[PDB]
């Protein structure tokens, strides 16, 4: 490559595999997004919530994607593993779920700004603490208040809670 | 008929038959309406919900009425049925009794579309498939997402539900 | 389902199984957008054709998502095949691929509006004729046009041709 | 200085160093500039290219200087050695020249960040992640698609190339 310079093979090939890890993820509000619009769940502010994840998440990889043509490195995809549900349950079920994906990714990208820290690649760094790292610590307090606010809503009158979330909460 | 062409002595009678089916629906949705307006049902929210239906009931047949004078067709108008009940219980009920119209029309339609395509009018099919089917298939879906959120406010305490689901999801 | 009327097993699993052929697509269509983005190919103009037929693969997806919902079907996903290929050659090779593709989809298309018609399902068909099959017909004719204006510019002088068409033909 | 903390005397140095290497590069873009301009050159997109990076790389001493001062450091001037040629070539050998000039102020842009990160000095550090390193990388992919423009222009009919390239890409 006649642009490449300062630019590791481990970068990137993790580079590439965040993105499918992006793709992946992007896959999986979609689901929720959809699950949520069913006439039989019926919460059109959750399916808001989870479709709108799946933009930004679409947002993130082709970020990635666009970087690494930058740095002169090469686009691979694999295949994109199918979401780990079909049905999501409740609105805290699903938003446990999305707390869990988000912190597998954040994982991800911290391990991702270690490596590049690791290769003295400071481009690498400095571009996931700028379009990435705050934006998850912003999204995880985010659905961190959302689980304490259905936990308060839980239990005996779940249903009522569940919609008064949606309605009140949820835009 | 100095116009007339394509158009079968069934698809005419058909028609006709269709009229006073959104007649009554309309009719239907009248009382309704009037009914949540009560003094002692008063939820306003799903008076107007019901209202509405009516007024696009009655779009329904004069467009039908008008696409029979185009074909050259002749209406002919029998007398038009009371609705089913009197009174019309909670808003779940009420919008049971609503979805089960709905299929009813939507049958018709089906029924109809069917009919037309056997006597090869693709006119009446098309208008039928841009006018109908999927306003149809938009009411059906928006009436099951209703039936979630009541029977998820539903129960122990119905009362509060009913007035959450008034105030928050109807307009 | 409260809501499903007229929607067979069979559209709702064909359904399905062509949102998972309009992931694939629009998989394809991000590869090959990056592609001709890479410094090596830099052919910002092809880029952008193709990064926009991603885009509309996913409205494609989206309207299939939602039409499922409607009709009271249930979204199933499977694994996104990754694309065909990593390397994409010149223009007239990638959009013989992306032709290859969209005539793909179209005997997709096609197939599921014999089978709704099989299950006389008129909503469907037209969804199908409204939101599905003028959009592919006028895209292959494009793509068509631009195969045929590649082909004038190609063989000896490939290069220069390729650079033209890019700046003069694409935006 | 009663200001200066944290501030490295290599730091200080280096950036001094940095400094002229800017105002060398600065140079060597006037120079490409109006080399250009010349009646028997005569490639005004060409001159307008170079004219640009040699301010932009005056902004970029500047902005050294300006931290310097900031940071309590002392500026020193050296002279500013001539550019290495007094006539480009074509444009493809300019834009190779252009490319080895970028190359080597990213080079020394890392080391800068290498040494103040070995000084744990996180204000240089990130100076220049904000105001350099994303600068150079962009600006290196973008001289990259040019070289990959001109290629597929080169060769025999170098010269309407040379010419389609000033039109079409150069503004
Ligand atoms: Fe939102
Ligand atoms: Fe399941
Ligand atoms: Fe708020
Ligand atoms: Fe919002
Ligand atoms: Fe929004
Ligand atoms: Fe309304
Ligand atoms: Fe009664
Ligand atoms: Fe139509
Ligand atoms: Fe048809
Ligand atoms: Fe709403
Ligand atoms: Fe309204
Ligand atoms: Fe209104
Ligand atoms: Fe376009
Ligand atoms: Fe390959
Ligand atoms: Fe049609
Ligand atoms: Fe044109
Ligand atoms: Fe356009
Ligand atoms: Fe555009
Ligand atoms: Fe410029
Ligand atoms: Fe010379
Ligand atoms: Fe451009
Ligand atoms: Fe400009
Ligand atoms: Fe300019
Ligand atoms: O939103
Ligand atoms: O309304
Ligand atoms: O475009
Ligand atoms: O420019």
């Amino acid at each position: 490559s006649q642009i490449r310079q300062n630019y590791s093979t481990d970068v990137e090939a993790a580079v590439n595999s965040l993105v499918n890890l992006y793709l992946q993820a992007s896959y999986t509000y979609l689901s929720l997004g959809f699950y949520f619009d069913r006439d039989d769940v019926a919460l059109e502010g959750v399916s808001h919530f989870f479709r709108e994840l799946a933009a930004a998440k679409r947002a993130g990889y082709e970020r990635l994607l666009k970087m690494q043509n930058q740095r002169g490195g090469r686009a691979l995809f694999q295949d994109i593993k199918k979401p780990a549900e079909d049905e999501w349950g409740k609105t805290p079920d699903a938003m446990k779920a999305a707390m869990a994906l988000e912190k597998k990714l954040n994982q991800a990208l911290l391990d991702l700004h270690a490596l590049g820290s690791a290769r003295t690649d400071p481009h690498l760094c400095d571009f996931l603490e700028t379009h990435f790292l705050d934006e998850e610590v912003k999204l995880i307090k985010k659905m961190g208040d959302h689980l304490t606010n259905l936990h308060r809503l839980g239990g005996p009158e779940a249903g009522l809670g569940e919609y008064l979330f949606e309605r009140l909460t949820l835009k």
